[PDB]
RNA sequence: UCCCGGGUCUUGUACACACCGCCCGUCACACCACGAGAGUUUGUAACACCCGAAGCCGGUGGAGUAACCUUUUAGGAGCUA
């Protein structure tokens, strides 16, 4: 980019995590703060959007909740996601995947490799 | 000729407080049940199409896998995911 906003943006870019791309369903661990405890709360779901973008790139993951579908997007160098780890991987021939926000259920199905 | 009065055989009467009788119909006030009434509201029994949780059966991309066969360190047949 720049090569000063570059430099100084290196100790802020956490790497440690799995590599994937869209249409991949991820298992994400966030640490919220709701509670007695500092408890760690799963978030299981299908991957929509991107990871580019610099040190400010965000990814997307739904999933179809009790009926109503929701989202989460997360900046991916957080301090709030424990780890990622991945279920199944997928084919889709996109790299942004918005169509599967009006599918059913059997049409909102995809494929493993 | 019969009116305020009366006596005889007969007819007709839905009257017998026997004509100063008997009963008929809207209007007025009051109770009571009902049909019509723009709508509104609660129910049952279904048909048409879309979405298909379980569950035996039909098909099993492939990670694993005691029995039986052989090269048995091995593989393999058969199974479940």
């Amino acid at each position: 980019n720049h090569k000063l906003i570059e430099a100084v943006t290196k100790s802020q870019l956490r790497t440690d995590l799995p590599s994937f791309r869209p249409g991949d369903t991820l298992r994400v661990h966030v640490r919220i703060i709701e509670g007695t405890r500092e408890r760690i709360q799963v978030f299981e779901g299908v991957v929509i959007k991107r990871r580019g973008g610099g040190v400010s790139e965000t990814f997307t993951v739904r999933k179809i909740s009790s009926g109503v579908g929701v989202e989460r997007t997360f900046p991916l160098h957080t301090p709030k996601i424990e780890k990622i780890e991945v279920k199944r991987r997928g084919k889709v021939r996109r790299a942004k995947l918005y169509y599967l926000r009006s599918l059913r259920g059997k049409a909102a199905r995809i494929q493993e490799i």
